[PDB]
DNA sequence: AAAAAAAAAAAAAAAAAAAAAAAAAAAAAAAAAAAAAAAAAAAAAAAAAAAAAAAAAAAAAAAAAAAAAAAAAAAAAAAAAAAAAAAAAAAAAAAAAAAAAAAAAAAAAAAAAAAAAA
């Protein structure tokens, strides 16, 4: 589950992951996302 | 686009380490008595020096313990086999100076934003 929320005032968007798959570690997922951002694999991640 | 290797799921096998608390011993590093050793003073037994002397090597010569000869017999030591102790020769090594790659601070300047003036 992953929506794309947009604030009323500013146009900047955010992705909110409500749920994750089965037998997936949340900490390892976040570490993988951070590694992808540091290695410039994924483009457009402002924060995490 | 093919090959190869990591990693993660869950039941299995098998291990490892840090501290507290008291009382005794064992290493290991220091002050501090205590005695060799060394520098620099005065001080005092020994060599010198000389005259004077008498105790032991020479010399005669007998004789009595001796070192070579003979014999028998016992068996220490030497050289050849093996089997251990203990030391130079040579090579290896762990920290350790040298080099190279990544993290944090820096401001110049502008995009976007927030806020307010007339």
């Amino acid at each position: 589950r992953a929506e794309v929320e947009v604030d009323a005032k500013t146009g900047r968007e955010t992705i909110i992951v409500h749920e994750i798959p089965y037998q997936v570690n949340k900490a390892r997922l976040i570490e993988k996302i951070a590694e992808l951002v540091k290695e410039k694999r994924v483009e457009g991640i402002s924060a995490l």
